[PDB]
């Protein structure tokens, strides 16, 4: 009694958060992996995703799934296939945030989360009274590199037939040309694929939230340059520590409980990569001879560049080691990844495959084959040394890398007495990935630090 007033409560369940990430499945399972750590906050999450993956999206998930049209013509440039994208997507999510701002059900949109890659969404979500996250989908250490291509001081041309050269940054290791990302590979379109990752940085000091997914330990120096100058958060992995339902998993489970403990070459190039013909049988040829077992997937799409003497979903082998293999169009990764079968993990180093197995103690064999996938590669080796980067047999970066080198480089993660070392350095990499999304660690503590500040008044 005695007293009269009202009382106002901003809590999670009455906050409303959007996502939009760029429809590549790389951009897409780091989105919605922090989309599930919000919700098991308690918040309202609007996942909005292009209707090609939404099928995709609603097969792998509390969070609300709106579609938005594709945007792609499919017959133009990619100068022009992207313009088309960025109007249709800027158009897309603008409406959905009025139809929500007027509703009733849901609370009005309090926050944008955008894929950083899309920095034209932070003017829809200011223009529309909202704030703006981007969420960045690679580490830092190579996104302070875009930023530096972007300052366009440092020179980042290479004629790498003529001269070597090296690169200091602050905070960074020393970069050979090798350790560069790599655009070249896109030939004529390596221009559209640079800006696209250097236009991230055009509007960051006007971004409410800068989100990296990855743990301040892992990119300590580098990320208190970035923390210093923008504000970031590193709130990753957003993956759980020990989930999205992916595709074969039970077959996976299945096959991979019926192997010995740490026996299986565990081999993905992700879900864009394609490799050549030739660098096809290399590996095949490695796989079939190597004392271990493997489960390979080549997706569906890329079956046809097996060799020769490999349409169907899966294939079985007993190899010429007496060991077993497992081919298949798709696996659930970060089940893989965690099972005790798994030796090591030979991958093209995308960011997120990199840091599903970080925080699953995995090491690694490093092929890389374009942006970010080399700088990743060499901080897998060098700086975190957790695994081994494979030499590419001419000088080049898009050289082939032979069967022996593959052969070399798995006795030496799998078999030598480095690799037993390479493995030590993996547990105690998982074991402070799991520290950061823990109570009181730097994730944590950073990803709460985004949705308390969400509540203020
Ligand atoms: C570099 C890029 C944009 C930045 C994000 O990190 C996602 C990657 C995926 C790979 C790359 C895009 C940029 C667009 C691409 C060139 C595009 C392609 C168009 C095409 O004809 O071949 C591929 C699909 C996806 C793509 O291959
Ligand atoms: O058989 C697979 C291969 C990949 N992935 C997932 O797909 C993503 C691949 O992203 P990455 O950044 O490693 O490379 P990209 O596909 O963008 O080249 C990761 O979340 C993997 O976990 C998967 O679930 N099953």
């Amino acid at each position: 009694g005695s007293h009269m007033g009202t009382i106002e409560i901003s809590s999670p369940s009455k906050t409303h958060i959007l996502a939009f990430p760029f429809p590549e499945k790389g951009h897409i399972n780091p989105m919605l992996h922090l989309c599930n750590r919000l919700a098991s906050k308690g918040f309202r999450v609007t996942l909005i995703t292009t209707i090609s993956t939404y099928k995709d999206v609603k097969n792998k998930i509390l969070i609300n799934l709106e579609s938005i049209p594709d945007g792609t013509d499919k017959n133009l440039g990619m100068n022009g296939y992207f313009n088309q994208f960025k109007n249709s997507v800027t158009e897309s999510v603008a409406g959905i945030i009025e139809e929500y701002k007027l509703g009733h059900d849901f609370p009005p949109p309090k926050v944008l989360i955008y894929d950083s890659t899309m920095p034209w969404m932070l003017d829809v979500a200011h223009g529309h009274g909202i704030l703006g996250a981007s969420l960045f989908t690679q580490p830092c250490c190579v996104s302070v590199v875009y930023y530096h291509m972007l300052q366009g001081t440092i020179d980042f041309h290479r004629e790498q037939s003529s001269s070597s050269k090296v690169l200091l940054l602050p905070c960074l290791p020393p970069l050979e040309d090798r350790d560069l990302p790599e655009f070249d590979y896109f030939k004529e379109d390596s221009g559209f694929v640079s800006n696209l990752l250097l236009n991230q940085f055009l509007n960051i000091d006007k971004i409410d939230y800068v989100l990296f997914n990855t743990f301040e330990m892992l990119e300590s120096e580098i990320a208190n340059w970035m923390s210093n100058k923008w504000k970031i958060l590193t709130i990753g992995p957003t993956a759980p520590t020990a989930y999205l339902f992916e595709t074969n998993t039970e077959v996976c489970m299945k096959w991979l409980d019926e192997r010995e403990p740490n026996s299986v070459i565990y081999v993905s190039f992700g879900s864009i990569a394609s490799l050549t013909e030739q660098q096809m049988e290399e590996i095949s040829q490695a796989l079939f001879t190597t004392n271990f077992n493997f489960l390979w997937v080549v997706r569906e799409e890329e079956r046809t560049k097996l060799p020769n003497c490999l349409n169907p979903s899966s294939e079985s082998f007993t190899t010429a080691a007496g060991k077993l293999g497992l081919i298949i169009n798709w696996c659930p990764q970060l089940d893989v990844l965690r099972h005790e079968s798994v030796a090591c993990f030979m991958t093209h180093c995308g960011w997120n495959s990199t840091l599903e197995a970080i925080s699953s103690g995995v090491p690694m064999i490093c092929v890389p084959q374009w942006v970010d996938q080399t700088t990743n590669a060499k901080f897998i080796q060098d700086v975190w040394k957790i695994g081994v980067r494979v030499n590419n047999n001419n000088g080049e970066n898009g050289g082939l890398v032979k069967k022996e080198e593959i052969e070399r480089c798995i006795k030496e993660v799998c078999e030598s007495e480095k690799g037993k070392e390479l493995k030590r350095n993996a547990m105690k990499w998982k074991d402070l990935s799991k520290e950061a999304v823990s109570e009181g660690g730097s994730s944590d503590t950073n990803l709460e630090y985004f949705a308390s500040t969400l509540l203020f008044y």
